[PDB]
């Protein structure tokens, strides 16, 4: 593609941020973004506490050098740090003491699995010598204790607490296990951005000024012999190129094509509702957890026999992380809370959706370099790639490739790995 | 050109020579030369009578795990030998008031004076292979980290590995990073580790049970002299005859034991560098951390520490075995200290244990692979920790390497991370 183009990117969270941020470097550039903010699931809360203001990652927070080589990198180029946020976990259960833990070998449930939570670990390491974690873990003589008391609820820290974690893809779980992001025996290896995950957001903002455009949500994209028509704000706005870095979901309803392999590829993406819960209210905490990062609390009524349709909720005790260690007021995430949070305790509630993660909606996420450049259009976010942060902006910075802009860290042997293995996953 | 059906010696039944014939004995005529009562060396495991059962207790060797160790793991696991994780939760005191750090969690004044290097460590630790000859003390020193870092937290962490008598600072680089990069070392987080079910000695067990009266215990090798029909092996007042020899001993042993007058063989093994270390099996508790809650190891800078005089001031490491998994029924305390400073209460002391480990400075490595020059010379082989890659699997993959050169190939070639593993050994040694 020629330079100098119109190009409109649509979704400004994570991918397209960084879509345009590449794009605007060859192109002139137009951000369109529903929200207030740039970011999406990329949100940092303002809280005031005693020691002045937080802002708080409500949604996206951990990555790490490893496995986010590329977003480690914009992170450094900006003069933003990170630190250590290990990913310790405790798991309550109704009962006494019906409780595991990553940091000791404390409560009754690690007594029950003990035997279980070793032959996984070193099954895990073994397997990278196409299935679901689920499908594994009964072919492998898994209890169904384990698959519902450690399994799922280890498995909800990423994927939330309403998702269907036992049918998405084995590998996906074995690599977490065998990279130490989530485990048994220890807390996981990640970080967090210092000054919350919106500051790289932030910079990008700054860099690209009037070229952003907030509380502007796209209603239509419509190619045309001339070009591609966005209608946004009430205007029409026109563009050589679309990039389209919203969710599957939303882009099929903003375009408008007589085309309808569009439906056929893009109808059928699967998500999972996720409420995230940002409160004071330390009557959420365990008595027995409180030290663990991560509290999963299973209420009372639960049954093996019905496990399949009861869910736990999932509580972040964020004054256990090291920047909040002088903070005196309780800062609590409760992603879906059961109960109601006492709202005299609630600062703010954020809800979004994730993407299911079974081996089908791998499949279906490939498929997408069908209409890759078709009709002046592209594509890139969570949809496209491989899960998590590193693979949406990556996804951005495919796109921004493809259209002339190179990948921005050539020199960094990790950061081209993971650009060459998104760039292949994405058929670009 | 070597053949089937050779007389083959291992000299030394540790980890490297007991494997080494084990595997030989397939093809060859072979005897193993052990000094002391037992197979493994400083694979040892000490029988302790308890309320629940007699235990089998590592002394020294404990830890490998399924990746950093396949080879060892596939044998294990062939051998109907289990296996468990047994964190590496590490807890470090100094003498002042609440002077310490551990890596369960984030309390003490050390971890509050030293938490932010912690963090820049592991940071750049992960970033380095994807890029440096120094050691971690010139690196330390290079990237602007604190003298305090150097000797209250990185200095006590690598004793876990080196003991406390070692220049643990002096160590190749690569070994410190790999180790944090692959979750074996962690200011963050207790590192993923197994230890073997019965013990160590399991797989030792059993491979002196298949060798039978080929194995000659508490015979030490006095002198090996290759002649123009062979080798001689001087051992037990007696003159044994040989084809090939296989050194599976300390390179020190080695040259002592090596008799020629060729002198490029002085130059090769007379520079090897080892620390000795001390290992106490006790019941004293007072030995214990009050602060240093469920850590498995146990770190104790003892009163007097100087900053200034940090080089020649040493601590002490305690093992809590109560805290392991399969203990946890056992009420009588098991412990394990490395180097202590002040006497062990002798009425509360089990066994002792005194051995030596070789340095890991820059120069000792390029020294190991140096000896591929002397390799198959004389008919004399050459297997064992100074030969190889440190741990145990770089030990008993040793002997592997030499067992596949004398005609016997390596085992487990379908099991990918072992072939691998097998692979660079080889390259290693230049064999
Ligand atoms: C609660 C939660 C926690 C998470 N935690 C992590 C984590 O710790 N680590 C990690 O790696 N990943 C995490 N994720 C995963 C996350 O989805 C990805 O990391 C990444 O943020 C998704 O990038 P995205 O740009 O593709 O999606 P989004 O961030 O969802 O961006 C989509 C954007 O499109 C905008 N949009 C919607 N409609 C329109 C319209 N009509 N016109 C224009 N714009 C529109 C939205 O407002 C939004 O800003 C988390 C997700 C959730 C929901
Ligand atoms: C306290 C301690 C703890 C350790 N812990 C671990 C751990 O947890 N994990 C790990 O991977 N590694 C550990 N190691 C490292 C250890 O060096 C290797 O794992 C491995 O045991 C070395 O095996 P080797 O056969 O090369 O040497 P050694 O085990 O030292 O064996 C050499 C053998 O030669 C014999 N010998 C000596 N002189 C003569 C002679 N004249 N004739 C015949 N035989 C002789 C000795 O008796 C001995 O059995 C530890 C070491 C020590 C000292
Ligand atoms: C390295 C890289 O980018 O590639 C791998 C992806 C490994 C994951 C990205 C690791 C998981 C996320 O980064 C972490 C998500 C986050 C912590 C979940 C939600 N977070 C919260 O709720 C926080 C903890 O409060 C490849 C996998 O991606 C695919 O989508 C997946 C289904 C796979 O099959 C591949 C193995
Ligand atoms: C690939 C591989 O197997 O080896 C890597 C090094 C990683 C080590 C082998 C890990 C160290 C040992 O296996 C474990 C040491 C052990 C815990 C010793 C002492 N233990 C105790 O004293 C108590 C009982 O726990 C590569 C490095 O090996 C070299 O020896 C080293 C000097 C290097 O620089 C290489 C990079
Ligand atoms: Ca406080
Ligand atoms: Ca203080
Ligand atoms: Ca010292």
């Amino acid at each position: 593609v020629e330079a100098k183009s119109r190009i409109a990117v649509v979704g400004g969270g994570g991918s397209g941020s960084v879509a345009a941020w590449l794009l605007a470097r060859r192109h002139d550039v137009t951000l369109f973004e529903a929200d207030e903010y740039l970011g999406g699931h990329a949100y940092s809360h303002p809280v005031e506490t005693d020691q002045g203001t937080l802002h708080v990652d409500m949604g996206v927070e951990h990555f790490n050098e490893k496995l986010s080589p590329n977003l480690f990198r914009l992170l450094t180029d900006f003069g933003i740090g990170t630190y250590v946020a290990p990913s310790s976990v405790h798991v309550d259960f109704p009962g006494e003491q019906q409780s595991w833990n990553n940091l000791d070998f404390l409560g009754e449930l690690r007594e029950e699995l003990h035997e279980e939570f070793d032959r996984f670990h070193q099954e895990m390491n073994q397997l990278p010598t196409q299935m679901s974690i689920g499908e594994y873990l009964d072919k492998h003589g898994y209890s169904k204790s384990f698959k519902y008391k450690a399994m799922n609820p280890i498995l909800s820290i990423y994927s939330g607490c309403h998702a269907p974690s036992l049918d998405y893809n084995l590998m996906y779980v074995a690599l977490s296990f065998s990279m130490n992001l989530l485990s048994f025996f220890s807390a996981g290896y990640w970080r967090k951005a210092q000054g919350g995950i919106h500051s790289y957001l932030a910079r990008i903002e700054s860099d690209l000024g009037e070229r952003v455009r907030l509380n502007t949500p796209v209603e239509a994209v419509v190619p045309t012999q001339s070009g591609v028509t966005v209608l946004a704000g009430g205007q029409e706005h026109h563009f050589d190129q679309v990039v389209f870095a919203t969710h599957a979901d939303v882009t099929l309803r903003l375009l408008r094509t007589s085309d309808q392999q569009y439906r056929d590829l893009l109808g059928d993406f699967a998500y999972v509702p996720v409420e995230s819960v940002l409160h004071q209210d330390e009557s959420w905490l365990s008595p027995a957890g409180g030290g663990a990062y991560c509290q999963f609390r299973m209420p009372e009524g639960f049954e093996l026999a019905r496990a399949e349709e009861q869910m736990g909720s999932l509580t972040q005790n964020c004054n256990v992380l090291h920047p909040y260690r002088k903070v005196s007021s309780p800062i609590l995430i409760t992603f879906d809370p059961q109960e109601d949070v006492d709202p005299e305790r609630v600062i703010v509630r954020r809800e979004w959706k994730l993407p299911q993660l079974r081996p089908v909606d791998v499949r279906r996420k490939k498929r997408l370099h069908e209409i890759q450049g078709l009709n002046g259009l592209w594509f890139c976010g969570t949809d496209t790639s491989v899960t998590g942060h590193e693979g949406a902006i990556v996804s951005g910075m495919v796109i921004a490739d493809r259209l002339g802009v190179p990948h921005p860290f050539p020199d960094d042997a990790p950061a081209a790995a993971q650009f060459r293995g998104i760039k292949e996953f994405m058929g670009v």
